[PDB]
């Protein structure tokens, strides 16, 4: 349907998360800046090109996963705060039901929803 859409690809986190940056000034230009850069090349790469509606836990979990397990922590925490202030402005916009990362408590171990699958 997107052709009778003006732009394919809208709603997605790559332009969502650029207008949260475009939103975002409170931090300095070079930190901020450092922000966006690791934005750039961590939590863009899967879900950037993936439609929000549809993206689940599991999906943003991916790129947290991957840093994660990359051995920098801080990191992880960082972008995870970073990706939660982008739901929190993706759920104003209707993207999202829910915050995934604020729905999953860590309850599930994985990146399922259930921990038996029947």
């Amino acid at each position: 349907k997107s052709v009778q859409e003006k732009r394919n690809n809208t709603r997605a986190f790559k332009t969502v998360a650029k207008s949260w940056f475009a939103t975002k000034t409170t931090w300095s230009e070079d930190y901020q800046r450092s922000v966006w850069t690791r934005l750039e090349t961590y939590l863009f790469p899967d879900i950037g090109n993936k439609d929000i509606a549809e993206l689940d836990t599991g999906d943003l979990l991916v790129p947290i996963k991957k840093i994660e397990k990359l051995g920098y922590l801080e990191i992880a925490m960082r972008v995870k705060q970073y990706a939660t202030a982008i739901m929190r402005y993706a759920v104003q916009q209707k993207m999202i039901r829910f915050n995934p990362a604020y729905d999953l408590e860590g309850a599930v171990q994985k990146l399922e929803h259930h921990h038996h699958h029947h």
